[PDB]
């Protein structure tokens, strides 16, 4: 519900990061734009239950590294 | 009950991710569509107890890495 | 009581995952069908205390990997 | 009192798994039949404090792997 | 008080497992007989504080493996 | 107070295990006899704060293995 | 205050183990004599805060092993 | 419900006689050990509805004689 | 209604004895498993009105001796 | 009214035992199916006054032995 | 008034068994059809005081065996 | 008063069976006609104390067999 | 419940006859010692349900004569 | 509990017949002396549950005849 | 308590028949003198529980015939 | 009534020491078994008034030494 | 009740001194183990009324000196 | 109870004198150390009922002189 975070680095211009709400319904809550080279450190909270990443990006989580190729 | 997440990367167009209800009866509660190259970080919550994945995909959990080919 | 999950991947058509009821008496309360290639991440909850797996399947738990040949 | 599970795989037909009752009085409260190849993941709860396994079987616990030759 | 367990496998016929009472008074509270090849997984409970094993047996605990030759 | 245990195996006939009371006063409250080959798994409780072992025995604790020659 | 213990083995006759009182004023609370070969497993409690060991003895703690030669 | 009895003679060492309780649930109630040569005359009562005999024994009932070869 | 018994001796491993309910509707109420060579003396009670026997077995009643081969 | 029983042994697959209701009106209230070799011990009760047997069967009553060829 | 039964076996097709009512007024209250080879065990109750059998049949009672040639 | 019965088989056409009233007054209360070959099983009741049989018939009672040649 | 007796004749010095308690729990209730030649006629009572005989002895019951060779 | 008797004949001078009480405790109630040739017919009562016979005597019970040699 | 009797015939002059008191206390309650040839049919009653016979006499009981030679 | 003791030493296997109760009725209260070589120091109490010794034994009292030969 | 004592000296390893309960019921209430050479001066108390000595030992009482050889 | 004393003289360095508590529960109460040559005159009281002496010592009581060698 908290206390865990992800690290996303943008590898190209125009990377989109979307947060899905917490509750009975699942609706979009917010989105963020990242330009090439930017780093975002995001946390799981009371209003966020899922994080969706579009665009070429490098992601670090507790389970290791992954690369999105959108 | 809460505070654990899975990482799903879509390896093909049209991958389905389904969340099942938490309660006495089990029913489909929400689903998400993923495009090729896209990444979702999903958490276990107060309305979701099980997660099904349809389509070719790459999954990371606390127990390791698996690949689905449905 | 909660907060622990298993990962099941179906290696054949028609794999059955049965949940057993939590309480004084024990009975089947839910069946799940998996087709060849699908992956299910299932959690221990307030209504489930045991899980039975019939069919050829690949299972990951905190204690390691096992293969069912039912 | 809770939150610990065992993994039992039946290596031959007709394996019996018996659960003992929690309290001042200890009585047999349920048993399960396993056919050759099936897998059961079972949890310690408020009504089960001990588990007995009869028949040839393969068991995984937090302390390692054991085999019953019954 | 609870939430720990031992694994006992009987290496000969007629193995006795005795549970001693928890409290100011210390007395035999229950015992179990194990046939050859059987495996018992036993948990420390609110009514059990000590466990005595008579007969030839193989025991797994968090501190390692031991062999009783009673 | 609880949630910790020792494993004692008797290497000779007539091993004595003595449990000391918990509180302002410290007096013997119980003892147990062990024959050659027997194994006792004993827990720390609300009425026991110290344990004494007389006789040739082999002991397993969280800090390792020790042997008493008494 | 609890949940931590020391293991003392007497290597000579007449080993003294002294407990100091828990509170604002510090004084002797109890002591124990150990004969050659005996093993004592002692726990920290609500009435004991420090432990003194006089005589030749072998001590195991969470931080390692030490030998007293007084 | 009463007024009828069985006679069991032990033909070998270690014969077990088990009594099952009377009521809606059927749980074990008591067991007895017989050494080679002993005779037990047991009655049906308010807390006993079935009797189970393990081991080589010679049994006399109103319907005649039988021999268990366990 | 009460006070009559049957004697069943198992002539093979895995013999099932089933007791049916006493009431308006008839349902399975309990079952027992018997090993090769064991004898059960069962009584008619306030919750049991009929008894079914599956497996090779030898039966004694007031009316004589019969053999089942199911 | 009660306290008397019949013994039926099935000599062919699919033997039917029908119970007739006790009271002013008479109707079928229970069917029982027996496979070849099974034995049923059935008692006259507060809801059963007559018993119909269809199929090849061997029947024992207080008056002797009969064989049905239905 | 109760607790006595007759055994009727139908030796040819179309055997009729009629029960007469108990009380000051005697009237036909039920009848049964039996096909060749069928067996019926019937009891005397609070609504049946006499039984009439038409057709070729074989009857067993406490007084012996009789045959109806109807 | 009750709970005894006679068996009458008609050896010729038109056999009359008459039941006489129980009490201070004695009178015909009911009669039955039997065709050739028929069998009637009749019970002594609260309204019947004596039975008269006219016509050729074969009678079985607890005291033996008799033949009426009326 | 009551009203049935056994006859025990001691064929050697020091024969033990043990009576077990009637109720929910079973324990020793009394015992008797018999010298060579003595005869005891013992009745089933409201505080006794089972009887053990240790030693060489000759026993008479309603079901016949048996000998204990303890 | 009542209404059953034994017959004892004295075959030697000085035969002793001892009666034990009926209740929670088994305490001697009375004894009787018999000279050579005497016959005693003794019944089971509300204050008597067991009978011991010392000396050379001849005993008749419902189960047959025995001879005490003491 | 009642409904059983003995038959005593006096084979010599002066035969004594003594009745002992029924209750917690036992004492002589009555006696009868029989001359040679006389016959007495005596019953067990509410005030009598044991009977002694002194003198040469012939006795008939439910268990057979005996001869007293006092 | 109090404060006096006897000393009993067993000179043979199986010596019996019986204590008689203090009151209007002098009856057995307890017995004790002594093996060869044991010594029992027994006092006179409020529930004890007499002591019987059976078997070969050596007794010391205030009045001197005696030897029981039984 | 008090004011008297015994003196026991242990002449061998492992001498047992057992105290029996004072009252209507008699049971083991405490025991002491003596190593070779030790001396125990024991007193009769309000809770102790008899004392047993097992093992080789030397005993002094008001009546003199005795030697136990258990 | 009181008013009796024992004289102990230490014949070697380090002699231990242990006093045992008076009451239903028996447990160590106090100990005393004696060096070579020292003398202790100890009494019996309401908190002491038994006394143990470890080490080489010379003891005087009302019953005489004894020596401990421990
Ligand atoms: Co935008
Ligand atoms: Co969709
Ligand atoms: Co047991
Ligand atoms: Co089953
Ligand atoms: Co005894
Ligand atoms: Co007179
Ligand atoms: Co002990
Ligand atoms: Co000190």
């Amino acid at each position: 519900t908290n206390s865990d975070f992800v690290v996303i680095k943008a590898l190209e211009d125009g990377v989109n990061v979307i947060g899905l709400t917490r509750g009975a319904d699942t609706r979009f809550h917010h989105h963020e734009h990242l330009d090439k080279g930017e780093v975002l450190i995001a946390q799981f909270t009371e209003h966020t239950s899922a994080i969706k990443v579009r665009g070429k990006a490098y992601i670090q989580t507790r389970h290791g590294v992954i690369e999105s190729e959108g």
